[PDB]
């Protein structure tokens, strides 16, 4: 098995374009366990604290704005190397550099409207999870298919 | 347009059988607007109240127990006639009576494992939404395709 | 076999909501032949003759305006009962009476934004076919699968 | 649970048009258990003995021919009311009368090239199963999801 | 944003093997705009100017014959890097070097039956675009999702 | 064309997680020809011989046991470079190293539960086909789209 968690957020462009279910499907079909799921308009404070290590950049202002401009689906997924694998499923930050088959590769175009975020490290993951979710919103259960997903 | 809402819950079998994404995708692609989304283990109290109109039924205690046995995905969806046509999308209560193309017709077999719940009326819907969600959890936004979904 | 034809048009909500590829796909996988396919910004004059049998109706005016308000995907499909069965595939004129499985029942909500036009009759189809398409534009070929599609 | 079995055969037109996996997917996603699966060119004798209760009809000659003209996928599926439900999933014999959402409804056109067969009764089922399969080709195992499919 | 254009053609194997709806779908869901769309039985003269840079090559003769041997779906797609990224989406010229996820990598096998043409450059695209399409036939409109597709 | 064949088996996790249809569908849609298909519980003897080149590996006994723990779908697929490009479709041995768009990249997580086997060479392929199938079980037919898949 493995209880490694990651934080995946669907951005407002992802919501606005009706990509929520498709994105969730990709994680389910892969065998990752859904741990947390909420739908929220994320506050400026939250998005600032979240994207904080990128305050120095000339897209940060417009970033926080856009991320506050609509609703986001906040998710926590569990499984073996979710963080790393999840990021591969996502694709490269820039959808022009994301390979076909990937989420960004398949469904979006420009880096500022790249539909989705996912943690870049297990460090980022736990910070992002504590920041977007309350402990009691992370649900624990066992997949019926656990023994067929994991040795 | 219409601001009518319905309550849709994905039952623990739905979550266990990896249908969250699929189900959300059908509501999205139909043009309906996601208003609330949460992942939780429902308390028996909650469930008993949820299903209070059925307290006098042979299946009630089983229903409550089964509904408490795993996590559910609680959702709120908005649109013209969402309640009535949301139920059409779900199929009949019994998956044997649900037609191919409906969520239950396509994805499940037995009545006690019918994967999804939908409000049966506007009155029920609002009772159910108030019971499962706080109004601040319900997100207001306008679909970018609104004018293309509604005259 | 049968080389009967029908006019199917994907209205501008269809195009705007990105249902072009999906709608074609459903006719293809049914095993109908793509006879002609044009992406046209239609005209009011063009629309009126098409909708002449509805000039008597209140909505007519705005329909023409809506039908005129953005690009359409204009198409001809060849096959046995492509007229009649294609209308079963469209679902009812009102998306709220359209069954899940049908194109409207899956992808839209309101009678006035019902994403797709089909031909009510072969009578209407021939009338319709010639108005949007000249014989030059219509294509003729044999489906490599024809023998497996019809005895 | 329930161990009711049915016999589903994909006809050569269904194989030739690449519909095998899609058909199997429909049964899997529904929750039915795959019991038997073989791929075969079916003998005239077998097809005659199989379609025997229809020897009196003016399509029987051309039927047996066509059914022998290519390979068939022979399947056995298990579950609650599989025979009856399987036939609903299939659709009406004539694809012009099969509803969208159904296998025939979605993927074929003419009754002589209607892609698929499935037993019309539990009587037919067991006869067809003994006739197409050897006992040792019917595999017994338990779905990991059995308790989520069945009460 | 970006209103750059590219020529994408679905070769006659693509059309014969029923991949029209699926290919469009993949460009749509990527969030590119359908500029123009014609189903043409192409000409040898037409094909030669297109394939002029390959007149020096052995296969050229038969390519033109194959390209000429059945209907094509001729299309223009508008978007940011629709030329370049569209070629990543096509996969390599040889389907055997095309990655799974790409259109060729998923749907075809042999270099000489590679189902789809895309533009090697914007240089080539403009050259290509004008040859198959006149300005009348090209459509102009704004995607209701444009704001969510590009910052 | 090409009459090269490969052996593909769906491992018991593949069958348990409802991926039979999905997997077959990818081989079909790619243009490859299904030659043999059988559903069976593999004997340890069979499996030990199947995997004889790996008898000296730390994982061998586990592999055999796991492979014996449920039914597998044994298949034979034909086409130009099926062996090599069949493996490209599967992903890397380790699903963590398999790219999105591949069967393992999309559908599984751990190396010991990597859902599918494909022959690693022509020599292996023929050894494997001879081991799992009798030549009379392998069905010869011509795809109706052959001329459209192969020059
Ligand atoms: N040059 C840019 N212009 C606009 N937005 C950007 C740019 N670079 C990054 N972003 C946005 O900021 C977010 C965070 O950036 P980064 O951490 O580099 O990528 P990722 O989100 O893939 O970890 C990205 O999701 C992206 O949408
Ligand atoms: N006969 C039954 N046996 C077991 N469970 C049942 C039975 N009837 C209904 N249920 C469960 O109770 C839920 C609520 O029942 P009801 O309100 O009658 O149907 P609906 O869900 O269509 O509103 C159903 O979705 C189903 O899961
Ligand atoms: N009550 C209505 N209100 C608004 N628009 C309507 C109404 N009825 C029909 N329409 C529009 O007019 C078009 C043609 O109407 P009609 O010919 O009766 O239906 P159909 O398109 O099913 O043949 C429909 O596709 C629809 O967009
Ligand atoms: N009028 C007809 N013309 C050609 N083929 C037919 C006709 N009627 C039935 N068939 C074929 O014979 C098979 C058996 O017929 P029947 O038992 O009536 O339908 P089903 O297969 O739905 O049980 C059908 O699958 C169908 O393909
Ligand atoms: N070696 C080859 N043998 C046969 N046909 C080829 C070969 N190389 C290319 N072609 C055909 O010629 C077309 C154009 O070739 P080229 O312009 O090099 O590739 P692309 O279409 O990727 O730009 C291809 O789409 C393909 O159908
Ligand atoms: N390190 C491992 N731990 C557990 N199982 C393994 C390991 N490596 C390989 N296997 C299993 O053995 C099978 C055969 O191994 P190998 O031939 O090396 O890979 P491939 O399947 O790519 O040919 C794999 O498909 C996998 O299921």
């Amino acid at each position: 098995a493995n209880c490694e968690r990651t934080f995946i957020a669907i951005k407002p462009d992802g919501v606005q374009r009706g990509l929520v279910g498709e994105i969730i499907k990709r994680f389910e079909q892969k065998g990752f366990r859904l741990v947390g799921l909420k739908f929220m308009q994320a506050s400026e404070d939250l998005l600032k604290e979240h994207y904080v290590d990128l305050k120095d950049r000339p897209f940060f202002a417009g970033l926080v704005k856009y991320m506050h401009s609509g609703p986001v689906v906040a998710m926590v997924w569990e499984g073996l190397n979710v963080v790393k694998t999840g990021r591969v499923m996502l694709g490269e930050t820039n959808p022009a550099d994301s390979k076909p088959g990937t989420i960004r590769g398949d469904f979006c175009i420009q880096v500022g409207r790249n539909i989705i975020h996912g943690s870049d490290s297990v460090e980022s993951a736990e910070k992002e999870i504590g920041l977007w979710f309350h402990p009691e919103e992370l649900v624990d259960y066992t997949s019926c298919a656990q023994n067929w997903i994991y040795e």
